[PDB]
């Protein structure tokens, strides 16, 4: 079903969703490469509780990547420049008890250009979901120390300020990489990353990149002073 | 094993294969994109009683979509523009008995163009095969019902009339779905369905769409009037 | 880790490691398609008796198709013009004892080139081995027959001579393919080989065809006279 298509404003207005779906379609007409500061929000709501946030304000960009890793990759077609399909839970729908709803809400739009939301139900329902977490390294900083644990994924922000990143493995053992490194580990188990509408296809990113984190329960940045570094971490938990 | 070369000619003679193959390779100058009419009919010959009918003047850009469905793709070559292969039995080759023997023709084709059949045999032998049918739904007809149960894939032609198109799984559940969210979840587990000979790749004819069923047992679609709209499904047997 | 940067000199001197790496990092300003003829050595010398030689002046284009057929492929980036990744040990690290090291050496190479070396390690560490053999089939031989038990996978450089080629599998079974045959079934399992720096892909090179042996005893091989035919295949082994 669609949910929702914004044109001409820079915030969408609050979207409501009552029927149980189990994942979001994005559509836009700009590149994932073009995709500069839109951000998303998404949360269930109990009528009498607390709300259950699973993403607050997120970037676009990592939304996505954080999603399409692995085998699928974002698509196109001759009028949508970008459609990517993210999952909010395991292997089935989101089980919506006597009054919970959906909320979703996109911000810091571009007013010249449009978006399109859609959902995806299917037969099965869970209880198990993916929650978005972010985690940042100052701009004065040398050397900082993060914890990983439990988590399955993590975007990081791209910057020639990175010298060195170890990883801590659960057996004990410290590995460090070079940002070079990290790319090539990167794209050896995902190779691409989307398809242009024209026929070329992306491997990855000129900012960001993905790391798979498995069996890591800690990871320490070794870099210079000068900029700020972003992590967005995604894990699954049940509600 | 070379079969045949075919050109000049409209029609190409009965072939017959006597030794045992488990799949076929098809071969042409045209692209995926530009096949037109083409049909293929397959079908094993037993000596005494009846025959059996696997492919019945199938289409051939239904029949090379139905099985380069998943990791494989259509690849391509300096000489030969389009090459295909095409899996016969599950996991081995056609058992022929005291009296069988294999026959493929081809119907349809162009004059100026040529076109290549080769068979592959593999060391094991399987008594499980592939059959090929169509279902349809005429240009006048508003609502249609089929029944795909025990079916694993099917191919439909993609028409700007059709509006609507509901699955009922094996549960009982009923879902709903748009040709733009089809063609998303179908594209989300095969991403590219072709290579082409420059380099560039293609993820999707704008005529045809492959679907995926597991656990499901009917399916109804919605359009409205103008066209003829056909279904190509593939169902996997012992004989 | 950085192991070397060699430009300018046709030959690069005897490089040590003393870490235990287990892949190793090619990059090149060179395309895949564009390496003629460098070679590359790698040997362990074991403190205790008996060193391990991995590679004896294997080629180039070999050694990098031999490791990065499956779901990987050699990439990309905006400097350099390949960059591949190449493993040396089963799912560890190669376990070194007090003072034993790794010496790797490359040969014939370009003055007006680069090449960069980089070394992977990981927290496993075990004992199991690939080695890379080279095998070949002379000028004035009709037919040979080759023995591949306990190999997995085999690189053939192709020339017009060849007529067939026939396999024996554990069964017993034998199987005659062609060349296109071939061709065809290994691009069945593997796509894409490379992805260019601009965009597009290459399916494979045009001078060597890659065969994953699986349950595969041993390997006929036809031609006329008139050409030596190359072959360098991959095992894995305890050490």
């Amino acid at each position: 079903m669609k949910i929702a298509t914004i044109t001409g404003v820079t915030k969408s207005p609050e979207l409501q969703v009552t029927k149980a779906i189990g994942a979001l379609i994005l559509s836009s007409d700009v590149a994932l490469s073009a995709l500069t500061t839109e951000k998303i929000s998404i949360y269930i709501e109990r009528g009498n509780g607390s709300n259950v946030i699973l993403a607050n304000k997120v970037l676009l960009k990592d939304f996505i990547l954080a999603s399409t890793y692995g085998t699928e990759n974002t698509q196109s077609d001759a009028d949508n420049a970008m459609i990517a399909l993210c999952e909010l839970a395991d292997e089935g729908s989101i089980y919506l008890a006597d009054k919970e709803s959906i909320k979703i809400t996109l911000e810091d739009l571009i007013s010249d250009k449009r978006y399109d939301l859609h959902g995806i139900e299917e037969p099965q329902q869970t209880n198990n979901l993916f929650f978005f977490e972010q985690k940042s390294v100052a701009s004065e900083e040398f050397n900082k120390k993060i914890d990983v644990q439990g988590f399955d994924l993590a975007i990081m922000t791209v910057d020639d300020s990175v010298s060195d990143l170890s990883y801590q493995y659960s057996n004990g053992q410290v590995v460090k990489y070079l940002p070079f490194e990290l790319q090539t580990l990167s794209r050896d188990i995902d190779p691409i990353q989307a398809v242009l509408s024209d026929g070329k296809v992306v491997q990855g990113l000129t900012d960001r990149l993905t790391l798979p984190l498995v069996a890591v329960v800690g990871i320490e940045i070794n870099k210079s002073q000068g900029s700020i570094i972003n992590f967005v971490v995604r894990c699954l938990k049940t509600v």
